[PDB]
């Protein structure tokens, strides 16, 4: 029950004892491996408070110390009163940056402990929502020096006063339906883009729109508010060698920033969350531009390049995409704009990884999501064994808020 | 119960039930996933039940379910196990066996081809001059001049575990590796232990860069014994590119049949510990993994050389440019020469519309997601976007340890 993770290219071994501490269950059984599947009161909210209480204090050297047991004595007390509690900013800083630590999907997780963590618990309203995102943004943005930051809203209560960014990202672009029956836009948005202009946004109607913010604050309806454009960063797109790429009429956002998951600490669970780090390359230039249902713009590409597109075996598609990453890549690192490639990426966490092993015993990984989607094998992550398995605190999907919100 | 896979690109949702019938285990619980691990005797008690399932399940696919002549054929499997403590396989459960251990094999994303399947039975076979021969022949009609045919041998089942029949070669066809004093390594990587052992049974190695290994065949748990396979019945292809003609002058070269011959096939209980089988391959396999991985031939950085491209920095995507121009160089050579292969979008398109028809007539097709998506471009091919149910279904193809871990040497 000691666990081993062989690196099949270097043959380094690691030993695993983090996952005895998991707690929430994976999808799989002894039968069944579910590996590749996308989405697989007072009594209960007392032992989560002390496990994460327990963790914090062993954390800060103070293990069996009073200060512990005075802490988990007072909450017990709020709990048993009040039927929730608060954290102290301390403990909600080291929830946060342990939840990015505990995210088994994130590449990215060699930063886990630089985050800029915002306490938004004092807010109210959805314009006090859009003040908080607008600070975050620009915070975040930094010119183009990037800096990682998530902003945390107040905590579930009862369940009918939820704090939600109905945004799945804090900037994304908007997606139309046709007359055609073609998709204008990315039609990863074309449902939340019906739900804005329902709502009264007047949308330009146009390829890279991005996006009004929907808040919702206190279990209220939901509001809308166009952030600043000089508070978004964009990057037109434009290739090294080929002089038409910019005429593709390309560019992206340069902040990526999730917002529609839920941080789970100490039991306590805060529905509005968004986090912001920087990109890495591949996100933009395979899945966003070049997925089928996305912008699917390899087609348009190849042709530029006059590749014979006839038989799949020229692998014109595969040529179209390496040149696609190159200008992504070229692009925000020609504006100064934070980025990262796949190489650099997989690289840092592997490094993570046997840092995590030395000083904590392990780290939770699902290499399906950890090895980019293009050139895999050639990443050092391709060649290494993970363990996937789940410790909070973490982050969590939730459901769509309009398939849930009362109006 | 039901279970639902869906695809992401197309929104289908698909349906299993055929997980129910798997009774094997994953490696995986509740609290832990182990799909990216690459590896997560017998009393006649436990045989009877194995063997039973197994023929229930090929008298159903003849639609014979319950007959007389299923009853009477579990009759005399159940008299023979007792009487002898093993049993022996009619040819045809033997070749609906081999088929199905394909069929069942979550690895493989060839498997649309399952049903095509040339099954010789070799388990006549007495001693390793005799596996030679089979082997050979084995070969000569897989190869047809390129127009490569799916295969598998069968050599004799185990019996106590000390009479095994082992190729100890892990594929048919493989490259020498050895490495050097200076710490470099001359051919393929993959290959050293293997090659060093051939060494000490006797080989002239020639030492060079794509030296075909001779077999180390094993028959009835005796010590091994090498055959040079005759260089007529190895088809090569010269890897060249149709623009860079510089290509041709990295000395690169392959072979075109496929191999895998350490594996065991095990059917209704029974253990083929030898069973040596060849399809043909999908491109990425030689120009991704053999030719770029760091631990093999690991060509990426004198090709972009050759290139020209800008090597100082990562972000350039110098490997990433390197890599396709390797593929279309596999792809082009195999092509030109008439030796069969497949590309990535072509393979992964054909699984896709395999599994599909597969939860129809089936109920279900086990996946294993980690080795299905292809090592390049992945999410440009649609089994990226599918999602995929693993588990393990009998007849099986399974891993087992290298013999020379385990043999007990006669001297
Ligand atoms: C600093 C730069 C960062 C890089 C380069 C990075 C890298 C990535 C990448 C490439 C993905 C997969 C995204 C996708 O395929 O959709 C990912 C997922 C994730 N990242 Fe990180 N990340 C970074 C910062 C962060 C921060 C600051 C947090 C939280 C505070 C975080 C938490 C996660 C979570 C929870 C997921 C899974 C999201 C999902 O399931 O859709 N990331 N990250
Ligand atoms: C017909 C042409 C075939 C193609 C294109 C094909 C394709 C593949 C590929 C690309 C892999 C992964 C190989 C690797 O990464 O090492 C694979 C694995 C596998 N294939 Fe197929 N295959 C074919 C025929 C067959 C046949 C005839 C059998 C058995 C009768 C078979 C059984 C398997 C098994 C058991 C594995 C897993 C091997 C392992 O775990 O190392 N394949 N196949
Ligand atoms: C079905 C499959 O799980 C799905 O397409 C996954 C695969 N790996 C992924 N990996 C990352 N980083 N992001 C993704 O969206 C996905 N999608
Ligand atoms: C650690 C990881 O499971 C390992 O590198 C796997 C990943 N996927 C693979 N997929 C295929 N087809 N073949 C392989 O050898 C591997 N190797
Ligand atoms: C730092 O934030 N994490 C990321 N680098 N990406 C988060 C998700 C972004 C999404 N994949 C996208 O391509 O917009
Ligand atoms: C037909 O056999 N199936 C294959 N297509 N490949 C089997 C394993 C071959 C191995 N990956 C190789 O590169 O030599
Ligand atoms: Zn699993």
């Amino acid at each position: 029950r000691f666990l081993k993770v062989k690196n099949w290219e270097t043959d380094v071994v690691l030993t695993d004892t983090l996952h005895l501490k998991s707690t929430l269950e994976t999808g799989c059984t002894e039968h069944i491996c579910m590996g590749s599947i996308m989405l697989p009161t007072k009594d209960q909210l007392f032992p989560l408070a002390k496990e994460f209480l327990d963790q914090y204090y062993s954390s800060i050297k103070r293990f069996g110390s009073k200060a512990h047991m005075d802490r988990l004595e007072e909450v017990n007390k709020e709990i048993e009163s009040t039927s929730t509690y608060q954290l102290k900013d301390t403990e909600l800083i080291y929830g946060a940056k342990h939840a990015w630590r505990n995210a088994s999907r994130c590449v990215g997780r060699i930063q886990w402990s630089k985050l800029q963590v915002f306490d938004a618990r004092d807010c109210t309203t959805a314009h006090g929502m859009f003040n908080y995102i607008c600070n975050h943004v620009k915070y975040a943005t930094n010119k183009g020096n990037l800096r990682s930051a998530i902003t945390i809203f107040p905590q579930r209560t009862d369940g009918k006063h939820d704090f939600r960014v109905w945004n799945s990202q804090l900037i994304r672009y908007a997606g139309y339906k046709q007359p055609d029956g073609s998709t204008l836009g990315d039609p990863a948005n074309v449902q939340f883009t019906e739900i804005c202009i329902q709502q009264g946004w007047k949308a330009p109607r146009g390829r890279f729109d991005v996006l009004p913010l929907l808040l919702q604050a206190n279990g209220n309806d939901p509001e809308l508010f166009q952030i600043p454009p000089e508070l978004v960063l964009e990057v037109p797109i434009r290739h090294p060698k080929f002089d038409w790429f910019k005429d593709l009429g390309l560019k992206w956002y340069g902040l990526p920033a999730v917002s529609n998951m839920l941080l789970e600490i100490g039991g306590l669970e805060f529905s509005a969350c968004p986090f912001s780090g920087w990109y890495m390359g591949t996100e933009i230039g395979v899945r966003d531009y070049c997925d089928n249902s996305r912008y699917n713009i390899l087609e348009e590409v190849a042709k530029k390049m006059d590749l014979d597109m006839r038989k799949t075996s020229s692998l014109w598609k595969d040529q179209a995409l390496v040149e696609i990453n190159i200008a992504v890549l070229y692009s925000f690192q020609s504006d100064k704009v934070t980025i990262v490639d796949h190489h650099s990426a997989t690289e840092s966490f592997i490094k993570h990884m046997e840092n995590e092993y030395r000083c904590r015993g392990g780290c939770p990984a699902d290499w399906v999501w950890i090895v980019p989607p293009m050139s895999g094998s050639i990443t050092p992550v391709f060649h290494q064994e993970m363990l996937n398995y789940r410790l909070t605190p973490s982050f969590e999907y939730q459901p769509d808020p309009w398939n849930t919100h009362v109006w």
